[PDB]
């Protein structure tokens, strides 16, 4: 479970930041995504 | 605001991470506290 936990937090932000670079064209803000989907990545993987 | 918004998920998924690791000790669960501390101040940064 805590482990699903992180899992739905980090699901919910890479959400707010899709929708603000739905309308501001910041990079930073995308050079965040991509850090949120690498984590996302290793949690489902250590999730099984 | 929308930058404020992202700030306290990003400082609640810390914390959980945070307690997470407070029990288990897993290397990759630290490298991503480090993704969101860096992350976070480059939040306050634009936020000024
Ligand atoms: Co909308
Ligand atoms: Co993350
Ligand atoms: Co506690
Ligand atoms: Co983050």
């Amino acid at each position: 479970d805590y482990l699903r936990e992180l899992l739905k937090l980090e699901l919910q932000a890479i959400k707010q930041y899709r929708e603000a670079l739905e309308y501001v064209k910041l990079p930073v803000l995308a050079k965040i995504l991509e850090d949120e989907e690498k984590h996302i990545e290793w949690l489902e993987t250590i999730l099984g």
